[PDB]
């Protein structure tokens, strides 16, 4: 009886829309019930009793009821504030700028723990962003991961961590799942920066650990930059940067 | 001609929008009906005979009929709460979670079978999940499969179990489904823990058999982990679990 | 003049938002004419001349006109079960039972004439079953083709038989033509059961046509367990079949 | 402080949403008043002075007001045949008819203009179809440019044509850009019928240009079929080359 | 109470949606409000007192009420014309053409700085060009980058400079960024002319930036053409360069 119209309602998402209605027609009707009770008879002194309703003038043979219409020209003016002021406040709601959020994504599996160097170098350099940090197990996952805090967690940009192994098979793995965070990007149109550090790039523990630690610094860098100094990036534009040890110019 | 009409219906989803229609129409009605034929009476016993609708009063030489628009005020009033009220519950049964949904797919090409182990050290781990199994052929069918149990199957993780062969033909296949997978999950934004054992991994069917087994296990504790104990994970995090 | 709108009308598609509106509206109507003119005098005999509307009760200095408000809570309720009733008959869309579509795309490219065996195949397991053929030139031409008929042609499942040449050229256009039906796959949430037979995968045309043939045959098969007893697999699973 | 609002309307696109509604109300009216005032006193002469509004039968106690819902269900009937018919109409601006409009899109970058023999043989096959032509530099460009007149330019069927290099950085372009017209076409479902033409695949410049117009000759026939005689292929179902 | 609701419209933007109705049944009502109690009356002077309402004719038993169709008749021209007129001028806010904008993102990684010259040959080759610049770290970088521009910034066709390195874990993410770009194009329907120069194609520091200028501004000329002599790239069609 009920139900198929509650699961209905649930699937085709019907219930919001028709609040609009409610709203339409309701705020309709109280906007022009003040108008017509207490604001033309205030208008209107001169016409008797409130008799603006049927208020008329004459034109030779012509009746004009001018006073009905008058009472939907001012109704129809106090309606469109409402309107024009109730689209002026959604428009504020938008543009505020609450503090830009950053969303770290990191992996059990990574030998190396970046995320730790990442946070604390992107508070140091601006104490105001907010952290999200979530992990996963595998490399595999960090796209998901990260598209989920860019949509679902309001993320502004995101940092995925990752120590693909030193086995082609990890190898593969690696590319796939870089792969899958271009896809992400670009259905979000908000940057993930990716920064992937092979065990075979470093030749010991010490190196592994040491290098991984300086990229993961590097990277939180750019995030920061990418994020409030991008002019600086422009002048930065050609200049041949890099991650660690030497660079380049002209 | 009455046919053109449903189809076309069909094709646009037009019927659901306006089922919106006659409930924003009718209950609007019904609200008020009852405001002014029961509410206003018993609120103004004062005007003679329920004559707020035309209740009014004098100010110099104004004339404000303030019953009608009290009237609208009170509707307008008893609408708001139906609507706050209508918002909250929908926040309620919405917002609110369920006991999480495991999906499982695997395949009648693979050699061993892991959906069971894996199921197992599921229900284990949280004797409280529904799990789903469906079973295609080769490993180029875990996508639409997965992707499937996600939106069609309220499935909240899916685990998709293959065996890809030996042969580089069977490599491809492996890779190109596993790529499948990564899209599966950024469509659904939802993960899909994919667990793929390579004829070639192990040397012969005994390890085969025991490699595949354990992996599972270890996977579906991951499951178990991103689904429940999140913060596990984390605890876990850059920790070398290799 | 006129064109603007019409034209206006098609980029945005409004025409068939309107059409919830005179549904909604209509409908509304002509279900309160009923109830308010037909229904509610018969309710209402004792009322003198179908007085409902006016019919009135006293409570001391109160003056409740139920009458209206049970022309209106009985019209509600009238209204109610239409728009119960007509979400359950749109609920039964799911009635599938009118016989599962599949969709046979093919290549004149290829040798060998694959589709044959597997519509062969496919109506011998279930004679109930309809069968759309589509044939496009080159494997390029597979995934669009595909997707196509899975999308427009409403088929349950689609099958793309393909001869991918011997030259390493013909090698990366079979891989990324695979590929595509990946994405089709993704993109319909539904099953392109891939066949595909590289020249090279048999030593000369007796083989090769053999082969193909068989495989053909043999993927014609899963399309009718994942299709009609898909708990067969799941039987079958794990079971290295292969 | 008008323009807030113009802005909002553009930002959510609430316009033309709101456009349904005027329709939807003013179409309503229109149909009702017309039914009546002039359609229900025709059918009603009998009830005296267009009565029928008021009409009505007695039941015993029962008093049915069968003039209005009459007007009501006679109203009904003339808006349903009007969202019937108004709805079958926009059914068929979607023909399976047009004259049929083939895209070419070709490169500079190209050495050979294969464009001219495949436009040549399509007019031959069909004179009666429909050519748009757009050329880029690189082949880089086909998938973007392909996706454009398919979806912008309303053609049907799209041929790239396309000279990838000899280098192996030329390769890796090629490869990348048939793939780009992969999703073109999954993302239109509409065909693009592709035509490389390697510069490797020949010897020399003679074969080069010859080789590269036999192939987009033999592709435009495939454009033809595929978009005119399609039970053809089917027959061909049979090792064509 | 009162914030689950202003969240309620906040997560499914319903407000918006509900400013359509507010229009829809405030303009029409204006519009009514004006042709009765005004229009009709200057329209029938004829009848006595605005009367008009009530107008009729008598055909034998049949009484018509032709004033107040006439008065609905006269009220949907007038509704008509002014949603012809809107949908008019949304028309004209919706394709009014400025403007061309141009955006060229780059690297910091890259050696050589291509941005420049690019910028400099295409204001050069159409001062009246506006162009949107933006420079993120790596080559990893120029998709997201460039959809942006041409999504949220309002770019018509966008420039990617990159140099993908000499290591073949540089030569990976050149190809997987490409592709990216690919995706791009194609999500958007706009151009984004790519622009790589790898370290290794050329010898040494001089040549490296030489080669990256000349290229720069060879594909500037390009996003030119493209943007606005495009008959002039169909001219050199299949003219191999």
């Amino acid at each position: 009886l009920f139900s198929e119209f509650k699961e209905f309602l649930y699937e085709y998402k019907v219930i919001p829309l028709a609040i609009a209605f409610i709203m339409g027609i309701a705020s309709t009707a109280l906007i022009k019930s003040f108008v017509d009770n207490i604001i033309m008879p205030i208008i209107t002194p001169f016409v008797p009793g409130g008799g603006w309703e049927t208020a008329t003038v004459e034109l030779g043979p012509i009746v004009i009821s001018w006073g009905a219409f008058l009472g939907e020209l001012v109704n129809f003016i106090i309606i469109a504030f409402a309107v024009f002021i109730i689209a002026k406040k959604v428009l504020q709601e938008e543009k505020v700028e609450k503090t830009k959020k950053v969303g770290i994504v990191d992996t059990t599996f990574a030998r190396v723990d970046m995320a730790s160097i990442a946070i604390k170098k992107l508070k140091e350099l601006s104490p105001n962003i907010k952290i999200i940090r979530k992990t996963v197990p595998g490399i595999k996952d960090l796209p998901v991961a990260c598209k989920k805090l860019l949509e679902e967690e309001g993320c502004d940009i995101v940092m995925a961590l990752g120590m693909p192994g030193k086995a082609e098979k990890d190898k593969v793995c690696a590319h796939e799942a870089s792969l899958g965070l271009m896809l992400a990007q670009l259905m979000t149109n908000k940057h993930i920066i990716e920064v992937f550090v092979h065990e075979d790039e470093a030749k010991d523990d010490k190196e592994l650990d040491w290098l991984a630690k300086r990229r993961a610094e590097e990277h939180a860098e750019n995030v920061y930059y990418l994020l409030f100094k991008p002019e600086y990036l422009t002048r930065m534009a050609g200049k041949g940067l890099r991650q660690g040890f030497e660079d380049a110019g002209p």
